[PDB]
């Protein structure tokens, strides 16, 4: 099932974006009132668009994890149709970190990566391949919890066997996670900067990998490199990534850089 919500229990308060299917709002939901994100289906939709739009909520409704965006419910009996999710105060991860450049501890950044990895582990253990994992598709709440969203072709986030041979697996999601680690540790820099998609694919085949971010711990960058192994069977699983990041968090000197020992 999917909880069906009566439109009188929703208040749209502010437009916060333009989605694939229509406008997206911040609002409130009566259940004590809770802040929500509200995706609407624009009037004048094709049957395919209506099916696609409501399919997102079908997938999302199958999952319940602290690092996966919560579906509160849908409005499908009234118009416009709406998908109601938990509101995430700090928005998209890549934009959040760019606005906060240099303002987090390395422990805090690794903790965000730990949450993302835990959400992805849950997805993989439910045999869900995401295929579109990127910092723009992760949301951050006011307590800095990061949650995967976007349940429904960007070359530089995709594993080469998925580009060349359309082999999308949890292992290719792991490649994407590596790129996400690099987005996080650079505070939202664009992967491969403005190299062309062709130059990106060419460099990866020749063995180029993204370079170490400034002040990135050695174990974190080497974990990225392991996620970017050309042969997908040599990549860590998400269960391994979660276990590795927990060890680093528990030995936090492993995360320190020079400024932690000087000005
Ligand atoms: C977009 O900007 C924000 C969104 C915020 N919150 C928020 N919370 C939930 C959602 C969204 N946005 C949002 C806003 C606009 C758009 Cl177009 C989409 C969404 C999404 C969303 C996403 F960010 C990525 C992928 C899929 C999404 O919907 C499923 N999911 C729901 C908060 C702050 C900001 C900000 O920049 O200050």
């Amino acid at each position: 099932f999917t909880t069906e919500i009566h439109p009188s229990c929703v208040t749209r308060q502010k437009v916060i974006g333009a989605g694939e299917f229509g406008e997206v709002y911040k609002g409130m939901l009566k259940t004590k009132e809770v802040p929500v994100a509200i995706k609407t289906l624009k009037a004048g939709y094709t049957e395919k668009q209506r099916v696609d739009f409501l399919g997102e909520a079908g997938i999302m409704g199958q999952f319940s994890h602290h690092n996966i965006i919560r579906l509160e419910g849908v409005i499908s009996k009234y118009k416009p149709m709406m998908i109601i999710t938990e509101y995430m105060e700090n928005g998209a991860l890549d934009k959040f970190l760019r606005e906060k450049d240099g303002e987090f501890s390395v422990l805090q950044l690794v903790g965000m990566l730990r949450g993302i990895a835990a959400g992805m582990k849950y997805l993989a253990n439910m045999n869900y391949v995401h295929r579109d994992l990127a910092a723009r598709n992760i949301l951050v709440n006011s307590n800095l919890v990061c949650k995967v969203s976007d349940f429904g072709i960007p070359i530089r986030w995709t594993a080469p066997e998925a580009i060349s041979y359309r082999k999308f697996t949890s292992a290719s999601d792991v490649w994407s996670f590596g790129i996400v680690m690099w987005e996080v540790m650079t505070y939202g820099e664009r992967p491969y900067w403005e190299l062309s998609n062709h130059e990106v694919m060419k460099a990866i085949n020749d063995g180029f990998r993204l370079p170490t971010p400034m002040d990135c711990p050695s174990a974190i960058y080497q974990l990225m490199m392991q996620c970017w192994q050309q042969e997908r069977a040599r990549r860590p699983k998400f269960a391994d990534i979660v276990s590795i990041l927990d060890k680093l968090i528990r030995a936090p000197d492993s995360l320190k850089t020079l400024a932690d020992f000087d000005p």
